[PDB]
């Protein structure tokens, strides 16, 4: 099974390479933390964190990179490939991309003012990726609290404090106007934004994502501290200031009995919410991986081994 020691050995300084790449590339990219964060936790989703989602196309299967969660989205794969490289020349064929995303994400975490802590290990390769699972397992800005709940015991998150802590996710990053027109102007058919989004804040989004404008221009996840890993996303949830349907529904879906004390307690305690992420993003990580000789150590992110 995973063992946060697993490179103790043949890549003591891997996680230090891996954090010196991210603070390098977050001095030109400030979102690069947060969108490798986003390629762990899609990684995991889809036959769990084996790397898959880095995998470009081949003539016999589809690229993940499209899958509709994925595309003109999912970003920061060059920045993986730049630490990957530098990993292999301090051990090579030693740390699999698996493995090394985790770390990514975890340091990303930690880099953006969030907890550390040392990231089980022990992953390997993926020998192909999953487009059409991929569009079935990664949950959607529009899901409703059952579907969100459903889609992450899909997956084999069962309890609601992984699906609250690990939404937590969304305390730094950024979001595009499409993904919140229907809140905005015209939820689910009625003809009027969504009820559980703050009328104030609703304008200040009108103002950023206005009707038949550029569906593409990004608004900030936290509106208190858009690039801090904090537990302030919860404290915008309470106030009705989630970004996203599906950030929102924690606190205010009709189904929400039993994650509403969870948002007030992460809400109320750094502490808390930090300790339940962890516990969350480790249990995430646990997600069906390929160990011992299963898959490969690849050597190129991008493609498996020939
Ligand atoms: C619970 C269901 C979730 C849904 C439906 C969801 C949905 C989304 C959507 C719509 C975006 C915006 C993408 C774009 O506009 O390009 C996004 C971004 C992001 N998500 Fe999630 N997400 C969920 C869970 C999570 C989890 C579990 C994590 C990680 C622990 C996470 C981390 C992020 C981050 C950091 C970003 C920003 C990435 C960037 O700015 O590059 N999300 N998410
Ligand atoms: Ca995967
Ligand atoms: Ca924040």
């Amino acid at each position: 099974q995973l063992t946060p020691t697993f490179y103790d050995n043949s890549c003591p300084n891997v996680s230090n390479i891996v954090r010196d790449t991210i603070v390098n590339e977050l001095r030109s990219d400030p979102r690069i933390a947060a969108s490798i964060l986003r390629l762990h936790f899609h990684d995991c989703f889809v036959n769990g964190c084996d790397a898959s989602i880095l995998l470009d196309n081949t003539t016999s299967f589809r690229t993940e990179k499209d899958a509709f969660g994925n595309a003109n989205s999912a970003r920061g794969f060059p920045v993986i490939d730049r630490m990957k490289a530098a990993v292999e020349s301090a051990c090579p064929r030693t740390v699999s991309c698996a493995d090394l995303l985790t770390i990514a994400a975890q340091q990303s975490v930690t880099l953006a003012g969030g907890p550390s802590w040392r990231v089980p290990l022990g992953r390997r390769d993926s020998l192909q990726a999953f487009l059409d699972l991929a569009n079935a397992n990664l949950p959607a800005p529009f899901f409703t609290l059952p579907q969100l709940k459903d889609s992450f015991r899909n997956v084999g998150l069962n309890r609601s404090s992984d699906l609250v802590a690990l939404s937590g996710g969304h305390t730094f990053g950024k979001n595009q106007c499409r993904f919140i027109m229907d809140r905005l102007y015209n939820f689910s058919n009625t003809g009027l934004p969504d009820p559980t989004l703050n009328t104030t804040y609703l304008q200040t989004l009108r103002g950023l994502c206005p009707l038949n404008g550029n569906l593409s221009a990004l608004v900030d996840f936290d509106l208190r501290t858009p690039t801090i890993f904090d537990n302030k996303y919860y404290v915008n949830l309470e106030e009705q200031k989630g970004l996203i349907q599906s950030d929102q529904e924690l606190f205010s879906s009709p189904n929400a009995t039993d994650t509403i004390p969870l948002v007030r307690s992460f809400a109320n305690s750094t502490q808390t919410f930090f300790n339940a992420f962890v516990e969350a993003m480790d249990r995430m990580g646990n997600i069906t991986p390929l160990t011992g000789t299963q898959g490969q150590i690849r050597l190129n992110c991008r493609v498996v081994n020939s």
